[PDB]
């Protein structure tokens, strides 16, 4: 009621070289209008580190192709309240914080999910 519920794993542990699905779903009393829905995914190397946007939904998916190489993919379905992303062939440098920011107009509250991705040997 006082915020948009966003469900993500607080910590996600993935083996080096495997594919990492970053799950993110949300709740809203309004359906998802692709002409107004907003999604931003950002990455940080560390807690205090600058955020780097790497994927957006604005009318459609925009993959910013950050020099992640071409390993980021969208893995969700906005109309089904799923905004997950996929990081293929995870590398040690992918360790860090992944933020999902969600707006579903006319729902007032913005959602925020935060995942700490850790890369195992």
């Amino acid at each position: 009621s006082n915020a948009m519920e966003v469900t993500v794993p607080a910590t996600l542990n993935v083996l080096n070289g495997s594919d990492a699905r970053l799950p993110c779903t949300f709740n809203s009393a309004y359906t998802v209008n692709h002409k107004q829905f907003s999604l931003n995914w950002t990455y940080q190397e560390c807690n205090n580190c600058s955020e780097e946007m790497f994927l957006q939904f604005r009318m459609k998916i925009i993959n910013l192709k950050l020099e992640f190489q071409d390993r980021v993919e969208f893995s969700g379905n906005p109309s089904k309240y799923d905004v997950s992303v996929m990081l293929r062939n995870v590398q040690p440098e992918d360790e860090g914080i992944y933020n999902c920011y969600i707006m579903n107009p006319p729902d007032r509250h913005r959602g925020h999910g935060k995942i700490h991705l850790q890369v195992l040997m």
